[PDB]
């Protein structure tokens, strides 16, 4: 009665090996339940000498992926190794051989999912990933960034001492770079512009400023204006492009995302149409992932014999910016400034200014068409810095 | 080249649901294979117009033309009661029917009875609410802001700092608050709420009695200011807890702490924090709408029809209350020193002034309410209400 469900990994790190070990957990639950035995016929690694626990032992390893893609009783590769070269060619190939790709894999960007989902649908095979009338995000994307943040705040820390206490807590790498330069996040961003948007960006398109500038001095003026400082990382999508962006970023102190503490993430979803959404949880981990890639095999062995978008254009049932920027060798009172930027500014809903530091002053400006700094410039102030902010 | 569905209703949610099916038949023609025709939509009253305006389908006042009619693969049900309507699915699901519905009304013992009477006969139920999609697990609390209306006056009440009754005739004035918003104000609504997501998260059955439920109409400015002093907020709370075997479900004012990602929730949204091991996750938004809605009935639709008709192994509580005191002699000294002596060993307590005679506290680490004790002891107690997201 019992089928077998050949599979393979590709790597085997944390994650690959919670999956081995939730498959295992699972193997008599998913075989008498779901009448299907899971067997895990090749794993591929890096270095098959080097020891690994007694349990790795029993299954067959490689370092030759050609024998897991040339392997015709395969029906499903799991991939967990990371990189994209040569890592997605491998999975191009395993789809164009008809076999399903469940991934995890982190490096993977927007071009690479799609051109893996065509290639998928192309050969009749599911592709499953493991990172509407939506026309706008917000997110807390970066777990180490945010608690940086969370811990100047809350404890009246410089940078480098709250990026020290993250890297004493765990929650900070060694070379901590991906997190505190916003790259992670800029790649989470591309993810969720093509999840959301279904666009593809590079990259490269995501205009990125991480959090290492961040001073106390900006948390502390931005509080007192009644904002909190977060690094958002953001996907409006407008007259058919996507605008992408992660920078640190001015939020007001009600507004949903302000709330956002520690290593928790959040993802802020406004839609045409309906109010607005919003999910809120801590990173992934390893075990957590495992347990995705393991859903999603169960899921894809039940489609065992599309890319569809369902218009809801029956809706016929029925976007300014704002900064803060910060000036310093300031020339006169906070008076004088705020008089000044009053005569300068095109037209604006509101202007609020404060004390920033000796001869240094900040501004929240808030609906102007675009960012004030040339302008501000070109009057003779030296700018520091310019903010988003957003909320209301 | 297929499939034949009926609705059981067309207000705002089947109207939606019609017109989704229309603006995208020809993608799901050609697309999957599947033509999907609207054979008959059941309405209370044929005579009374409605949205579409006037359109091409078969309306029916007699849902016997629509149960006896073999031809139906799927009915949708988003007409809502509990009867007839319930009975209605029950003979869908024995003449071997799929069903899909987006019925309010329904709780955890219809939800069940249905599940089972469809696993029973081979087809599938797919049930759609509601908002904070409910699905859309090691899940031991969850805590929620599960009505609108509640939350709009409390909102109201805390930020122009207006009485209850003001509050909430400004909510009547605005659409959000109904002529008599007893279901909103009373808990009510908040409380099948709970319920709900008691099945869905524990996957057990409880009664809406069984849901312990005070409304709002109780709390007032200075409730609001107090708890704003201590830290807190109050919101009015739809929760349950999965203690050895057994939920305890409840609805009423609540502090929450004021860093607590509830706290921040204000006006018509809503919100449901879970809890479970891992970190703590919340979905927050408005309750979804008819075409939200109409559009998961219309995927359910097209699952159910492409799969035409078992959780996985990873293995490798004190409560806090605001207690109102009324009637003391005495200085706030005295009374926080003889809540010290009455009190049975507690983690922590903290007193206010409330009111002339009238005194406040937080008290953090109790087993139960200490409201009996404390009027054991010769005291008026105004109000207890639980105290949330202390650490």
């Amino acid at each position: 009665h019992m089928k077998k469900l050949n599979i393979a990994l590709l790597g085997l790190g944390t994650v690959g090996s919670g999956v081995v070990k939730i498959i295992e957990e699972n193997r008599q639950q998913i075989q008498d339940t779901l009448n299907k035995d899971i067997v895990i016929k090749h794993i591929l690694v890096r270095d098959k000498s080097k020891k690994r626990p007694l349990n790795i032992s029993q299954y067959h390893l490689t370092e030759d992926v050609n024998e897991i893609l040339n392997d015709d009783s395969l029906d499903i590769i799991v991939e967990v190794m990371g990189g994209i070269e040569p890592t997605v060619d491998w999975l191009r190939t395993a789809l164009k051989n008809k076999k399903h790709v469940i991934t995890a894999n982190k490096d993977l960007l927007a071009v690479h999912l799609k051109l893996l989902e065509d290639l998928a649908e192309e050969n009749g095979v599911a592709l499953k990933f493991e990172a509407n009338n939506i026309s706008k995000f917000m997110g807390i994307l970066n777990g180490t960034s945010n608690f940086i943040l969370s811990k100047m705040t809350k404890e009246q820390t410089t940078f480098e001492e709250a990026l020290d206490e993250a890297k004493r807590l765990g929650f900070a790498e060694a070379d901590p770079t991906d997190d505190v330069e916003g790259v992670d996040a800029a790649r989470k961003v591309v993810i969720t512009s093509y999840l959301s948007f279904n666009q593809v960006i590079k990259l490269n398109d995501v205009k990125r400023r991480g959090i290492s500038g961040v001073t106390l001095t900006d948390i502390n003026v931005a509080d007192q204006l009644g904002y909190k400082i977060k690094l958002i990382g953001k996907g409006i999508y407008e007259n058919g492009k996507v605008n992408a962006s992660v920078e640190p970023t001015l939020i007001d102190k009600k507004h949903q995302l302000a709330a956002v503490e520690d290593e928790y993430n959040a993802i802020y979803v406004i839609g045409d149409a309906v109010g607005d959404t919003m999910f809120y949880g801590k990173g992934a981990g390893s075990l957590a992932t495992g347990s995705a890639v393991v859903s999603d095999l169960l899921n894809v062995a039940l489609f065992f014999e599309p890319p569809h978008f369902e218009l809801k254009t029956d809706k016929t049932r029925e976007e300014k910016s704002n900064f803060f920027v910060v000036v310093n060798h300031v020339k006169g009172s906070i008076e004088n400034f705020e008089n000044e930027l009053k005569a300068i500014l095109p037209f604006h809903r509101s202007l609020r200014v404060a004390n920033y530091d000796n001869q240094s002053y900040a501004a929240v400006i808030v609906g102007l068409e675009s960012s004030p700094e040339e302008l501000i410039t070109k009057h003779g102030y030296e700018v520091d810095k310019v903010y988003p902010v957003e909320g209301v």
